[PDB]
């Protein structure tokens, strides 16, 4: 029963979920005076030339589009993480109109959209039990605005109209997601929540410093997307994003000069 709604968004889903209020929430803006350059932190290791994609799924929130995570096949390792974290699904949230649609924001700047690559640490051997430690998942997150199409992005936008309602799936085997990463690796990253119910507080963030570029027929496609299920009254998957919650107790460390 959760939403992006007025009945049901963000500003209640602390009635059934708590840990709304707790004190490493996400999203987060971004105030890039105050991130500071931790010389300590490495280099990124995506390494997804191994990726295995199996599935595109409307869950009604968003549309996921799923890995094989049964081997060490789509990895994120480095930057301020110890271990490997297996890719599981990556997802976008995205607005109604191109000034708003990021959950992230950057010295308040909204971008038209948010893409998270999802990873969960093997050490915890499965996501459900991932999702219950402190340093369970990696999120991988990057900005969209509009502009030039991405042409990685094209095989995601044109199946879309396969799974228009909640609950539709679709194969979507051999998508390679090193074709959605900008060029540079350079990112914050901070200690934060999923941003959607059930908000667990187990989340790394690393959120990358330069945006990739899709165009707006790219990002109107998304928008045809709808939350309810078929035959339901039509209701357009838009503003499936968190707003910026309070930083609290933390730091968000740069990894670039
Ligand atoms: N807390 S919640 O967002 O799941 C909800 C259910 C009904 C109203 O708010
Ligand atoms: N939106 S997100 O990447 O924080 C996420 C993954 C699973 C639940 O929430
Ligand atoms: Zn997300």
């Amino acid at each position: 029963h959760w939403g992006y709604g007025k009945h049901n968004g963000p500003e209640h889903w602390h009635k059934d979920f708590p840990i709304a209020k707790g004190e490493r929430q996400s999203p987060v803006d971004i105030d890039t005076h105050t991130a500071k350059y931790d010389p300590s932190l490495k280099p990124l290791s995506v390494s997804y030339d191994q990726a295995t994609s199996l599935r595109i799924l409307n869950n009604g929130h968003a549309f996921n589009v799923e890995f094989d995570d049964s081997q060490d096949k789509a990895v994120l390792k480095g930057g301020p993480l110890d271990g490997t974290y297996r890719l599981i699904q990556f997802h976008f949230h995205w607005g109604s109109l191109d000034g708003q649609g990021s959950e992230h924001t950057v010295d308040k700047k909204k971008y038209a959209a948010e893409l998270h690559l999802v990873h969960w640490n093997t050490k915890y051997g499965d996501f459900g039990k991932a999702v219950q430690q402190p340093d369970g998942l990696a999120v991988l997150g990057i900005f969209l605005k509009v502009g030039s199409a991405k042409p990685g992005l094209q095989k995601v936008v044109d199946v879309l109209d396969s799974i228009k309602t909640k609950g539709k799936s679709a194969d979507f085997t051999n998508f390679d997601p090193r074709g959605l990463l900008p060029e540079s690796l350079d990112y914050w990253t901070y200690p934060g929540s999923l941003t959607t119910p059930p908000l667990l507080e187990c989340v790394t963030w690393i959120v990358l410093k330069e945006p990739i570029s899709v165009s707006s027929e790219q990002v109107l496609k998304f928008r045809k997307l709808n939350f309810n299920g078929e035959g339901e009254p039509e209701e357009l998957m838009v503003d499936n994003w968190r707003p910026a919650q309070p930083l609290k107790n933390r730091q968000i460390k740069a990894s670039f000069k």
